[PDB]
């Protein structure tokens, strides 16, 4: 996935950033069975007083996630990660969960592509992954967390 | 709903980014009934130059809206909000319609979620705001101008 | 079209990023014949650091590519479209594939607007540019390269 994340600047340091990243590609992870490699988190930063809501400026506290996926997963799963997104955000930049927005786009998978390949239908990332070069396996498996 | 709105950086001064996001949300809430509250409008900027138009670097008068919507609206209903943004926004902003881009992408409701709460069905903002807790609702009802 | 990319601060020059932009902007016209003036390349620059792959925080060489386009594309095309995108951005911004994604989005032509004006379905795009004013061909017609 690619989870843009719409953050005010300075808001979250170096440390948070990690955190909140980490928080959000294990709960990809963790529900999904997606490789961990996969996961793409952006962050956008904003100066402070950028965000308005109902018309109010808004102080940096207000994070929004836009979370691009594939077509094929189930109303009750894309809500479960939600939930849980909102939940280990919140912990991860120690921030109120009422400045939390999620959203989730779906696309489908034909149309979509990561590390430059397209990607496979949601839970076929097994069969994918022994589809792809070695050199491409190493450069992916780089890409995960200790 | 969530605007992402794009512009150069420094052609929305503070107060008429204020002015466009009011504009905005006002013409979210007279067309849809979705509270003030609802309505975010998240401007990105970035330096001008940064956009181009069939291959032409452009200065720093565009202006693209990304709506983020629920899906169950009509197409009708769709189209008079996308021409009173480009309205409404050309008279806060000051600047020309052909200057401005309006996209609106839909999500299913369930998939979606405000203040940390998945948003309701679309004319059912009264009742799930009133099912809310005591402090959120007071929350959102600090965001209105 | 709006593809919105996402790159690191710095990583392109004003030469790279007009090359990125007609890379991708003649990718669009070539396969899908709408004219130039309509592809919008919109760069998001972001400080290195910014983009994390699997909890890794990464330098400044990935690129993120999100095309916004109106429904009624074969899936065949737009397969065709992106891999071309991954291609001819690769070598305009001198960077390996496997550093590049995109995503194609879709969107009911009523609920977008181009230039303050309402999109036609694809294919439509010679007699929908007619009907539109002289000083609106003008303007797009500076917007091309």
């Amino acid at each position: 996935p690619v989870y843009m994340v719409y953050v005010s600047q300075d808001r979250l340091t170096p440390s948070a950033k990690h955190a909140v990243a980490k928080a959000i590609t294990d709960a990809h992870r963790g529900l999904t069975g997606t490789q961990h490699f996969l996961a793409q988190v952006n962050f956008q930063e904003q100066p402070a007083g950028n965000v308005f809501l109902g018309g109010v400026q808004q102080g940096g506290d207000t994070i929004f996630v836009h979370g691009l996926h594939r077509e094929g997963r189930s109303a009750d799963l894309k809500g479960q990660l939600a939930q849980r997104i909102v939940d280990d955000v919140s912990v991860a930049a120690e921030i109120d969960r009422k400045h939390i927005w999620v959203y989730f786009g779906e696309m489908p998978a034909q149309q979509m592509v990561d590390y430059g390949r397209f990607l496979p239908q949601p839970g076929h990332e097994g069969e994918w992954f022994d589809n792809l070069s070695s050199d491409e396996r190493a450069f992916m498996e780089t890409n995960v967390d200790v």
